[PDB]
């Protein structure tokens, strides 16, 4: 079982939300719908989110916020801190683009590193009931 208005993978529910939020606001928000900014770390998680940025018309640059980040040198998911194993990154990513790219998010449908201010839309996942 997941939410109204959610997609449904495997165990996980997801949702799109349309918004000009930072990497940390976003986080919050999730949070208050009882889950987490998503952690696409299977090949179709991503293809599922991917398949939501297209429906929501979000498949160009600043694409949504997901759940990675950058500890010091090392990607990992937030929730869990487990270093990223399975990949997605878009061609020539990650950069470090100014330096400060921190945060992870869909940039034309694959991961990009980018600066944890930028204000874009975000994914959030829960445990389906
Ligand atoms: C109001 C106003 O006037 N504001 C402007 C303000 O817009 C402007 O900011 C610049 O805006 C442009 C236009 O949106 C930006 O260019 C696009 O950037 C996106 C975002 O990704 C880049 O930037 C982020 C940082 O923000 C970074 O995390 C990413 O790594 C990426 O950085 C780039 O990485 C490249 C390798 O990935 C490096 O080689 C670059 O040097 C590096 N850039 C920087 C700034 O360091 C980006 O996705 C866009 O790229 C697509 O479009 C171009 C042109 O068509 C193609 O050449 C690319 O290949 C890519 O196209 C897509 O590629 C996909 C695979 O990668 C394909 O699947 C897609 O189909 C294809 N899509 C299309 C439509 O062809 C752009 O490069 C830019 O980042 C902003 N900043 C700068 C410095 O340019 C500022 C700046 O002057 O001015 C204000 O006045
Ligand atoms: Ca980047």
């Amino acid at each position: 079982g997941c939410p109204d208005g959610w997609t449904q993978f495997l165990d996980l529910c997801y949702i799109y939300q349309s918004a000009k939020a930072s990497w940390a606001s976003a986080q919050s928000s999730c949070q208050a719908l009882g889950g987490i900014l998503a952690e696409p770390d299977t090949a179709c998680e991503n293809e599922v989110l991917i398949h939501m940025c297209k429906e929501n018309g979000d498949a160009g640059s600043f694409g949504p916020w997901l759940g990675g980040q950058k500890v010091g040198g090392a990607w990992q998911w937030s929730s869990s801190g487990a270093a990223f194993d399975y990949l997605r990154w878009g061609p020539n990513e990650p950069n470090n683009s100014g330096g400060n790219e921190d945060c992870l998010h869909y940039n034309w449908l694959s991961w990009n590193d980018l600066r944890c201010h930028y204000q874009a839309s975000y994914l959030c996942q829960r445990a389906a009931e």
